[PDB]
C-alpha cells in the first residue's frame, strides 16, 4: 500500500465518504499510490448528492484508469475550501502519455467526461476544468456556494 | 433508464449513500435495470465504514460485471433489518450462465470475492453467502448487531 492522509478528518460531508474510501482502496488494489489533501474543514458542498457522487466517482475512475499504463503512478485528491466555493481536484501522473488522456476524451464523447460535462453545463454554480500540467492530468470541479 | 425505488428513504446510514448512488447510476449507464428494496428503517450497521464500503462496492461491481453478457439483465439490491442483524443482499440475473459466475470466482482467487471473504473471515459478526438460485446470482452479507 501507499496512502498519504492529509486532512481526511476535515471531510465532513458524510454521504461521499464511503464512495471516496471505496475508490481509494480500488486505487490501492491496483498498486497506485494515493494522497488525500483536505487543508480546511469541508462541512457542506453546494451540489446535490446525486451529481456530487456521480462526479466524484467518474473523476476518480478516470484518474485510476489513466494511471494503469504509467510506470510510477500517483493520484492526488484534494477538497479545497475557498471563501465562496469548494473545489474537488484530482491529479494523476500521466507523464508524456498524452495519448492516454486523448483516449479518455475519445471514449467519453464517441459516459465519463461527457456525463461530467453535462452536470457542469446544467449547473450554473459548477465549473469544470481539465488540464495537463507538469506531467499530471488534472480534473477540477469548483462548486460555488453563493 | 429503469430504477425501481422501494424504501430508499429507509437507508439512514449516510456514509454509504453516495457509494450506492454511484453504483446504481453505473448500472444504468450500462442499461441494467435495478431495484432497491429497503422494507424497514436501517439507521446503523455494525460494521466499520471501511469494510462496509468496500464490501458494498465489490458486491455491486460483481453484480454489474456479471450482468453485462446477460440478455435481459436485472439487479436487485436489498438491506433487510432483522431483530439482531442487517443483511445486505444483491441479486443479479445470471440465467444459465454459470460459467460467468465461475469466471468471477476464478479471477478473485487466482481481489473481488477474495477481499470479501477476507473481510467476513476477519469479522465474527459477519456472514457471507453466495448462491445461484432460480437463475439469479445472490451475494449476501449478514452483519450481526449483538
Amino acid at each position: 500500500n501507499a496512502i498519504k492522509l492529509n486532512g481526511i478528518e476535515n471531510l465532513k460531508v458524510r454521504e461521499i465518504k464511503g464512495l471516496i474510501t471505496a475508490k481509494i482502496l480500488r486505487a490501492q488494489e491496483m498498486n497506485i499510490p494515493i494522497s488525500i489533501e483536505i487543508p480546511d474543514e469541508v462541512s457542506s458542498i453546494n451540489l446535490n448528492m446525486i451529481d456530487l457522487s456521480r462526479s466524484i466517482g467518474i473523476i476518480l475512475d478516470n484518474a485510476i484508469e489513466a494511471s494503469t499504463e504509467i510506470d510510477d503512478p500517483i493520484i492526488r485528491v484534494a477538497f479545497i475550501e475557498s471563501e465562496n466555493s469548494v473545489t474537488f481536484i484530482v491529479m494523476n501522473k500521466c507523464a508524456d502519455d498524452i495519448p492516454r488522456i486523448h483516449e479518455l476524451f475519445q471514449e467519453s464523447f464517441s459516459l465519463g467526461l461527457s456525463t461530467l460535462k453535462e452536470i457542469a453545463d446544467n449547473a450554473d454554480n459548477v465549473l469544470l476544468d481539465t488540464i495537463i500540467e507538469n506531467g499530471f492530468f488534472i480534473q477540477k470541479v469548483e462548486i460555488i456556494n453563493n
